[PDB]
């Protein structure tokens, strides 16, 4: 029977980053600078902190007192609040207008303070706790306090805010030992005061029956997903991707492939990412975006020339443009790397007769990109703001038919959302890039129409995991996401055709190690 | 305290429809015929009945034992049967296994039974018996005389009620349940077993560390619709009937919808992005919380498949779905000044059979012009079933302004596994109160037709909604409808001799066992 369990002693803290980088939990360590917080107010962390440290559940107290008494070999302890323990320097950095911390029993560790309790050794806290009625006990820091409370093994859980930005710091949270503590929960990702952040939790290592009745009809070893399955709360939006992989692995249909690879597949999924709060660049592996952005730029120019991409070493379309690949598609009369009437051609020239990749198509066919931008600007409540690449007439002349069938747009209260329907979804290699690409695009349309981006919504049709990706995705599922990065566009660009590679910046991308999916 | 609460006395039953139109909960009331059951085995109900009457939770007995102790001062359930019920059970099934069996009788006594059973000769003796036994719950198993007297005396806490959605000859009937004594608290998924659909409803008499963590994670959490406006809807504990996928979306839009104007002038509440899934192997999802007829939508689908764009064809069969979109005034407001009345332009049927052909008029012969995508997808399903390119697309960007209006149903994608066909339809714009009920029915039918002609069985119709809206003028009608409890769905049957997609006619379709609430004008 350990003290921290008896007295419900917990740590709570907020850690920023500090000035081929490798990332780990320790990336998030920064606590303070010059007696104060490294950052200007991050008001969302403040609200979380207040609510965690003040929250009490009276009905649960009877049971805690019991345990505490039986431990201290007593029969009695002799409006419920929590205890909060601050180091002296910590207590001095708090604006006086906020001291003592409201609705909490304030305890201060100090050797040089004299009488809101003061105490001058840790063991004196245990004593004080044995003589109080309190719900739980929260160690609020600073650095010295966490250090000693942690080495003395006095901490049941760590409520750890990850501030995904870099500050100058002079004091650090200690390195949490992964054999001592493991993460059991991860929150939604949020933006506050110009940074992303998330909240994670380390742990020390009648109607009921009716529910059963309604359930009366209901080569992967899930034990391999130890970390995945041991998490309790999985609210980080990256879990929308990871959970689909889990689902396909566990419940997928075995089917054969043109490459003889084999897939597990399922049909019909939705993911939704809130672009006002973050940029959903997967963090459970490394992803690179230069190629993805050039591809989008090449679509917007309405290009179908694969050489343009190849000469910038963007090799996404290379295999689809070879002599052999075109001949197998019966495009015997197509030049190498002429991909035919694919996305760019359909976005700007839908319905025009395709000749070759060098022809001049200006003012030929339907310029649906211009059309949707005008509809957003002039008739935002239109339900016909669609951009469609599936030209049934032209499919057989494409190097391959589009995987990204259409985008539809929705405008409410100055904000833009986008649904993209994908007929075919390689969860392991394709879908991560695909989410990035259409999130970028959503931002680009929003900016040129003076709107703010809201949600990117991804509908997956035939959704598959290649059998040669399974071992890699197993490794990936047992990694814990980090808070997402942010995308910044150059704010000067007000025309969809005016963006260049230099107008795009990913900020604060923290990621696990790259994985060769094969 | 009541006797039924102390001793945990429940009823479980199964009721079919009977021969003798308005529907109500009393539609399901057939129990028995000539001393045995009205149907041959409905095995899924037998499985449910065994699961419910045999399940026990040992960890909860201690509190039960305490409660009954106060009242008076391996674990198993007790089951109680009328004598006629007992004699109806096949010998090999008696006594009911893993249960304490109790029989009510005057004419027979314990010397008349070989089996491990308790005989009781009045209800009062049941209660005495329950006071003497160790048991989890007590299930009253019928028949009609027994249900009658247990209900009359208020000795039933809940009724586990199976709705068998088919009609049989009966001579005995469950009591009419008094809606002021008993109300439905829960409704199951809908299933098919032994060629009938059925569901299961429930009437009621009228480390918690991780719990605090739940609260912490919620530290950061609209429309003047009123709470009491959904009393019945919100009083249900389990809402597992697939009709709730539709009803819950309506609720979501009412409560969280964004207010917006629209091309129509009415304004709406809107949201963006929903998915519904319907299991066509188990039911035909025609909405039951209001009345729908399918003659028109079936004639529409046949007209689509034929490649037709002539609205007169529909009007001549008294189908008016497209009438307003073909008037002189409508076409002119679309700037289609050189279009004949009821010439709807290159819409669905034209795109399905002739995508990319130049549209002239509704009378032209377009044979072998454009892409016959309907044919192409049938060929793909038959010869390349694992293709990820089996898509039928009505949104032809080039032809949009020539259409009476652009399609709402943008595309269907198909999926085949293990001899079974699934279908996703993506709907760019979705009128929840009027359009969507019919849209679900149309694409569900089309999935069955495509499956049959490719020698597959239907699996799931998946409906993806883009712009999803409730018209302000529909809100009061939808409020009414949401306080209705769905009935088990109907089934759809097709003439099995039809083996080509082009060869269906209206009499090739039958909708069987449609039970529904009354018709609702969505508008005033
Ligand atoms: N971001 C976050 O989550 C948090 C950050 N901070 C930041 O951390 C910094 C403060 O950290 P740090 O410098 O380590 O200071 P601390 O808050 O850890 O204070 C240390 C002091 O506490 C007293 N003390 C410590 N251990 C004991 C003990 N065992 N017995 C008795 N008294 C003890 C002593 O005061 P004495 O001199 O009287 O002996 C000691 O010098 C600031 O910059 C602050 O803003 C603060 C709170 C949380
Ligand atoms: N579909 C369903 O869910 C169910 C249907 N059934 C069907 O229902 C029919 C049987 O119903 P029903 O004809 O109403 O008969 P019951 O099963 O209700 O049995 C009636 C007999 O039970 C005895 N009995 C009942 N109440 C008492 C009492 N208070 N004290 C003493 N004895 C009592 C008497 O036996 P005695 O004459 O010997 O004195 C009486 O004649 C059959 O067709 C059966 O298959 C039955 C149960 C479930
Ligand atoms: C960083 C928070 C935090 N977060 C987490 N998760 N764990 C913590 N243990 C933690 O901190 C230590 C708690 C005591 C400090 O209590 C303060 C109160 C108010 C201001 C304050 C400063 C500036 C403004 C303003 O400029 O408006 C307003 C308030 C600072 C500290
Ligand atoms: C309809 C059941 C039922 N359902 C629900 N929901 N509540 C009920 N209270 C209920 O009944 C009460 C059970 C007493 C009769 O228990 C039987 C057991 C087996 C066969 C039996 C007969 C024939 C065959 C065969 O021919 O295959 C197989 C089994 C009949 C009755
Ligand atoms: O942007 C893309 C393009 C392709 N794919 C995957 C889906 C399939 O695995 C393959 C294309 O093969 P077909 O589905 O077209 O046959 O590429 C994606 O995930 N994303
Ligand atoms: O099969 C159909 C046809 C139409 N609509 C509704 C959606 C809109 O309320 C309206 C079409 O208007 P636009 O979205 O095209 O503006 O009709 C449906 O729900 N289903």
């Amino acid at each position: 029977e350990q003290v921290c369990d008896v007295f419900d002693i917990y740590a709570i803290c907020a850690c920023c980053k500090v000035e081929n980088e490798v990332f780990n939990n320790y990336t998030f360590r920064g606590l303070g600078n010059k007696g104060v917080l490294p950052w200007k107010c991050i008001s969302l962390d403040m609200k979380y902190f207040r609510a965690v440290t003040t929250y009490v559940n009276e009905s649960k107290y009877e049971k805690l007192k019991y345990k505490r008494c039986k431990y201290l070999n007593k029969e009695t302890v002799d409006k419920l609040q929590n205890v909060v323990v601050m180091g002296r320097t910590n207590w001095e950095s708090i604006p006086k207008k906020f001291k003592p911390l409201s609705n909490r029993i304030n305890v201060i560790l100090s050797r040089t303070l004299k009488k809101v309790y003061i105490i001058n050794k840790v063991e004196d806290l245990i004593v004080l706790l044995g003589k109080l009625n309190y719900y739980k006990c929260f160690i609020l820091g600073g650095s010295v306090v966490y250090q000693e409370f942690l080495e003395k093994k006095l901490i049941k859980k760590i409520y750890f805010t990850r501030i995904n930005s870099t500050y100058e710091c002079d004091v650090f949270f200690p390195e949490i030992n992964e054999n001592e503590y493991q993460i059991i929960s991860v929150s939604d990702v949020y933006t506050s005061n110009n940074t992303t952040l998330d909240f994670i939790i380390y742990k020390k290592t009648e109607e009921e029956d009716d529910f059963v009745y309604f359930n009366f009809n209901k080569s992967i070893h899930p034990n391999d997903f130890q970390i995945y399955n041991s998490l309790k709360y999985k609210y980080h939006p990256e879990y929308q991707y990871l959970n689909i992989i889990y689902d396909i692995m566990m419940n997928g249909n075995k089917q054969s492939d043109r490459t003889g690879v084999g897939v597990l597949s399922k049909f019909g999924y939705i993911m939704k990412f809130d672009l006002s709060q973050y940029f959903p660049l997967l963090t459970t592996k490394k992803l690179f975006l230069r190629g993805i952005i050039e591809e989008l730029l090449w679509f917007i120019r309405g290009e179908t020339n694969g050489n343009t991409l190849l000469n910038k070493n963007v090799r996404i379309w290379e295999a689809n443009g070879t002599r052999e690949f075109l001949d197998n598609r019966k495009l015997f009369h197509r030049e190498v790397n002429d991909l035919g009437p694919i996305y760019g051609f359909q976005w700007r020239h839908f319905g025009a007769e395709y000749t070759n990749m060098y022809d001049n198509y200006e003012n030929k066919g339907v310029d649906q990109l211009k059309n949707i931008i005008n509809l957003i600007k002039n008739d935002p409540t239109s339900r016909r703001i669609l951009l469609c690449a599936w030209n049934v007439k032209d499919l057989d002349q494409m190097a391959l038919p589009p995987c990204h069938i259409l985008c539809q747009f929705y405008v409410f209260d100055g904000k833009l959302s986008c649904i993209m329907y994908q007929r075919s979804c390689d969860l392991g290699l394709g879908v991560p890039f695909n989410i990035a690409s259409y999130s970028i695009f959503t931002h680009m349309i929003a900016q040129v129409c003076n709107l703010q981006p809201a949600q990117f919504i991804h509908v997956l049709g035939n959704a598959h995991v290649y059998n040669n990706h399974i071992d890699s995705l197993k490794i990936q599922l047992n990694r814990i996401p980090y808070p997402f990065p942010t995308l910044k566009l150059n704010p000067d660009i007000k025309n969809i055709e005016d963006f260049t590679i230099s107008d795009f910046t990913i900020q604060n991308y923290v990621h696990h190690e790259k994985i060769s999916m094969d």
